[PDB]
């Protein structure tokens, strides 16, 4: 009932008390732990909306108030008649705060209580959608001080009118399957990409295509957008050291949006929800650029630092990687657009985690995530115990939309 | 059931039927998962059913399920632990266990070579002397001038808890620490509490920064005595750089030989709690761990330092371009001597390989991610996009308490 997790680096001991609020399943038994696994009625809906209503009265110390009553009746009474209820718009702020307080994979949560809500439940068609992500983005990108912000579409009714976002980020870079047999631009954005053409785009067929926005409205068949190539704040990436480092062509985006998740609150879902907040340089320099599956750069860097690559012992891999993050944390500050190093960003965490122990009773962290991809043992999470559970308000995952829209 | 799981850098997907043959807990519920926790005198009754599922595994394993031999080996093992409360091994299932130990140990990236692992019976011993001179032989056959070769030394098991055999040390190789007045530290700060202990029981301490410790061993439950292991069998590297020549001034060296000896070693329900096992090292043992925990050498900064990195902001990734060079030297100066050494690419290259060959003999193969995955550069191995399942499958390698807090001292 008390857990208590271990640092091994300071020995430091804290107890989690938080985790008897957990609800949803995390995968595991007692004879399998899943956690490596990256996907491990009006009956169900009222205690959902009870223990949701419970929290939020309970965190403005007014739990048990008449006001935390009526509440609750209002809300009853409009799931018996309705079989949905309406946030208002007080909660809608506090679930989304705490969706993003709950997510256990992210490590810059130090940062929850600032983020910007932007309520979108008056939207009723895709060019609506269009219009509320041009707004997110622009607020979020702020001129390259990028502000954490998420903006929120209707929630699902019969599951037939929901509202999506296709694309899986807000900004993200085409990818085109060539007669040569490769991938031109990024490989993860194949399928999505076709869709588009096949939905109707002028792709330019290029290596850094920001993909339009394909938006579904009250369950209608999506439509296309371009997003004002002025909104699409991008970095072109060069190193400190290394004149070459330009030559390879590449830039990012600098704003990170996820677009594919769906927001709990209160039993209600938010399947448009898309969200933003600013990159931590490893997500572009060790995944973007150097995933096999992605930009798969290294080999090519490697080469122009003329290091020895017949042999892995050497570390040429290693030392690729480092001048690769180099380069992009410079270029993004330098254009002076926000961006977060590996190190900085998992010492605010563990700085956040601690403050969450002793004023909420604990912080659900997934180890698995919360290190970063490169360097770990040397960031203050990798020694870090943690304990993964699941909170209500929540983001969760969800199937892309193209296998269950019916056309 | 069938579990799946997916790499997500090549979308390739296996099947897992072996955790069906899972047995103790893992720590995780539905509710709470504890994959990052580091830590999450048997009756009568537990162990016949212990004992014959192994026999029943050893049997299969020989392709001998159900013979004369395998009936009559459990009924021999029944009427054994009827009239004893225990029973014996034969030297092939004891060696068939430690294998399996091995095998089983989801923690280790190293088991493509579980098959290739030599077994010391030291079943027969009776005292701390007895003790050092197997170990002395173990080390002298696992350091093979450099050729190092997988190891195992199992002493006697368990009988009823106050006559245990039990190895102090944590490695049979491994440096004093020290603890300052100033608050310092000396040496390595893993083992000060050791250290503390090697001095109090009568060990001259050199006072340095590499002093290799004295065994502290105890045998069927007596007092532990201690005993230097003959410096001619501490195989050592000094640390150089192949580019950086003020590198070996840092004064670092390490030794060859990696040799757990604080675990229990579980077979057939009989538990083995001196069992030290030795392999090799994969590089970042020694150069993210050793060198670079905050709570060990912690040569970061002084590394940073001569290489003129800017300091100032943790965005120049001067920790990062540091933690290569480090890593660079500990490879280039075992290869250089000619004493065997993985890198992290190897290494986890070869367990993925490892890893699908047992999914297709096996039908599974346990796997901790969070220890699996190097402690450096994570995302550019093949370790790093693959799913696995981490479940308990006996035989097993187990933690116990240290013995400096469960021994009754007999003076
Ligand atoms: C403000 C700066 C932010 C930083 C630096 C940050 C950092 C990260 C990182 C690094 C990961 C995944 C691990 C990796 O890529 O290495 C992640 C995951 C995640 N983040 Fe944050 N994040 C930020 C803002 C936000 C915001 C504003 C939200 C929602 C309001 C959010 C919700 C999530 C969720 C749900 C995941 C898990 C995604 C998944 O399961 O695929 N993050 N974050
Ligand atoms: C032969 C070469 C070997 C290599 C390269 C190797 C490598 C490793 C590494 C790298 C780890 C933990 C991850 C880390 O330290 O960063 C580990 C853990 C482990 N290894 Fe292996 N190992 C080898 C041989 C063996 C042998 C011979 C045994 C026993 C028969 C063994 C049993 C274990 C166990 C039980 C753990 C988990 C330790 C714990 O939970 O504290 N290994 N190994
Ligand atoms: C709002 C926000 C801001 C910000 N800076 N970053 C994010 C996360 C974005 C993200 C996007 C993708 N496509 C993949 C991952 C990791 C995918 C992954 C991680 C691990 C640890 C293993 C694995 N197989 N895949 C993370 C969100
Ligand atoms: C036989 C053998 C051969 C070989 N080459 N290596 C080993 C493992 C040795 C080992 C020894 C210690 N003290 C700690 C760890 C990991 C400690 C650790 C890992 C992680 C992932 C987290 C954490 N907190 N601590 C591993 C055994
Ligand atoms: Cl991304
Ligand atoms: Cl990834
Ligand atoms: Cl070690
Ligand atoms: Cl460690
Ligand atoms: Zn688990
Ligand atoms: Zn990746
Ligand atoms: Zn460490």
């Amino acid at each position: 009932r008390f857990l208590k997790v271990k640092n091994w680096e300071t020995d430091v001991v804290l107890t989690d008390t938080l985790h008897l609020k957990s609800t949803l399943e995390t995968g595991c038994t007692e004879h399998i732990c899943m956690g490596s696994i990256m996907l491990p009625t009006k009956d169900q809906l009222f205690p959902l909306a009870k223990e949701f209503l419970d929290q939020y009265y309970s965190s403005i110390k007014r739990f048990g108030s008449k006001a935390h009553m009526d509440r609750l009746e209002e809300v009853n009474k409009e799931i018996e008649s309705t079989s949905t209820y309406q946030l208002k718009d007080t909660e809608l702020i506090y679930g989304a705060k705490h969706a993003w307080r709950n997510a256990s994979r992210c490590v810059g949560r130090i940062q929850w209580s600032k983020l910007q809500v932007f309520d979108a439940r008056d939207c009723t068609t895709a060019h609506g959608m269009f219009n509320y992500i041009c707004n997110h983005v622009k607020y979020a990108t702020n001129k390259g001080n990028l502000r954490s912000a998420i903006t929120i579409f209707p929630q699902r009714t019969d599951g037939k009118h929901d509202f999506r976002v296709w694309n899986s980020q807000l900004i993200r870079y085409a990818g085109y399957k060539q007669p040569d047999g490769s991938t031109l631009g990024d490989p993860a954005n194949v399928q999505f990409t076709e869709i588009c053409i096949q939905q109707g785009w002028k792709a330019p067929r290029g290596r850094f295509d920001v993909l339009p926005l394909l938006l579904q409205a009250n369950g209608n068949d999506p439509e296309l957008f371009q997003i004002p190539p002025e909104l699409v704040l991008e970095v072109p990436i060069r190193h400190p050291k290394f004149d070459w480092f330009k030559d390879l062509g590449l830039k990012w985006y600098g704003l990170p949006a996820v677009s594919n998740m769906l927001l709990e609150i209160g039993g209600l879902e938010f399947s448009a929800c898309p969200f933003s907040g600013w990159y931590m340089g490893t997500e572009i320099g060790v995944r973007n650029y150097c995933d096999n599956s992605r930009y798969n750069i290294l080999e090519e860097v490697a080469k122009k630092m003329d290091l020895d690559m017949r042999k892995t012992s050497s570390l040429w891999k290693d030392q690729a990687l480092v001048e690769i993050n180099i380069a992009v944390l410079y270029s993004f500050q330098s254009d002076k657009v926000t961006i977060v190093d590996h190190h900085s960003a998992t010492e605010s965490f563990i700085k956040h985690m601690e403050n969450e122990y002793r004023c909420r009773g604990g912080c659900p962290a997934d180890w698995v995530w919360i290190v970063p991809p490169m360097s770990g043992s040397i960031t203050p999470v990798f020694h870090q115990e943690m304990l993964n559970y699941r909170l209500t308000p929540s983001f969760e995952y969800q199937p892309d939309p193209w296998n269950t829209h019916v056309w």
